[PDB]
């Protein structure tokens, strides 16, 4: 049965919910973004209506096949009236086509929803610096103060020049990057445009790719392994294993391989900074995990929550455990007591 912190009160609506059936009361279900653990339920045989960005409004359409009858996708940045009640979506800094949900209650509750969301400054100047906000519903997946990580700009310039020294020294040498979602994009297409390349893929992978509306998308990716020298696989194959048998595939146009595998936090982030980052090696494989992540850090969550001075806080992520909620209500205890609100 669907849990509380999923249902917006005072409303037919439903966020992320599409595995509990047909949830009673519901006359909308909302969908913040294109990830399994949020999307798991939807297929082609669901018939109640979808609120979604135009993105997410591709992928049900051509990657689920949703009906186009029941996919309402709606423009980021404008006000919306669903069911009587007055909504908008916003940029949530996570993958492409993820949101976060406003919602205007009839009695005069404003709730944001902020779906999965790296919180960035950039937010303090968009539709929500134009009224109250009295519950937030929060991504709190690193809500712990020893996660840190870099900014995605200092994490691809190292990518990059990584990339650009090892097939400068060695031009037979292949860049394979790891992918298992959309998101992270910028990985891989930094890297192969700093080396003159198309990204090369699976035609499911190029399938999914042509629904985000990335702009000349048709200049950076092709299905066309044979004429690229960066490759997408499969995150599971990002291991020596794996990659040796990709490396025979390629008929010996190529005789080394340097992979990347962009993980969220790793505890390699407690000691080391970005410039030291070294890789796992074996023979003429080099895997190298880098920081890249679409979530917010802790110091990111505390300034975006202290901004906002919500009244109530409803967590979306690590609720299944005591000793994680209780964690997660002292340091929201903690910011508030130290800005006042
Ligand atoms: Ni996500």
């Amino acid at each position: 049965t669907c849990p509380f912190y999923k249902k917006i009160p005072g409303t037919g609506f439903t966020v992320d919910a599409f595995q509990y059936g047909v949830v009673e009361g519901c006359t909308a279900y909302f969908l913040t973004h294109f990830h399994s653990d949020h999307y798991a339920g939807l297929s082609k045989h669901f018939t109640f209506p979808v609120y979604c960005s135009e993105i997410t409004g591709n992928l049900l359409k051509n990657k689920l096949h949703v009906q186009e009858q029941y996919i309402h996708p709606l423009p980021l940045d404008t006000e919306c009236i669903v069911n009587g009640v007055k909504v908008v979506l916003l940029d949530a800094n996570h993958c492409p086509g993820a949101v976060m949900i406003l919602f205007y209650l009839p009695n005069g509750t404003v709730i944001l929803h902020t779906g999965d969301f790296r919180a960035d400054p950039s937010m303090e100047r968009s539709l929500l610096a134009d009224q109250k906000v009295h519950m937030l519903y929060l991504d709190t997946t690193y809500c712990s103060p020893e996660y840190t990580f870099p900014s995605q700009q200092e994490v691809i310039r190292f990518a990059i020049n990584t990339a650009f020294e090892a097939v400068t020294l060695n031009p037979h040498a292949l860049v394979v990057c790891g992918t298992y979602s959309i998101g992270k994009e910028k990985v891989f297409l930094a890297i192969a445009d700093v080396l003159g390349s198309k990204v090369g893929m699976s035609q499911e992978k190029y399938k999914t790719l042509q629904c985000l509306n990335i702009p000349e998308i048709n200049s950076l990716i092709t299905t066309d392994m044979c004429s690229s020298l960066v490759h997408l696989l499969p995150m599971m194959q990002i291991n020596f294993k794996g990659l040796q048998s990709h490396l025979k595939k390629c008929g010996g146009k190529y005789n080394q391989i340097l992979a990347f595998r962009p993980t969220g936090w790793t505890h390699s982030n407690k000691f080391t900074r970005i410039a030291d980052v070294i890789p796992q090696t074996k023979g003429n494989i080099s895997i190298y995990g880098i920081p890249y992540s679409e979530h917010s850090s802790y110091l990111e969550m505390k300034r975006f929550v202290q901004w906002l001075k919500p009244q109530k806080i409803i967590p979306t992520v690590n609720v299944g455990t005591w000793k994680s909620r209780s964690t997660m209500e002292k340091y929201f205890r903690e910011w508030k007591l130290e800005a006042g609100y």
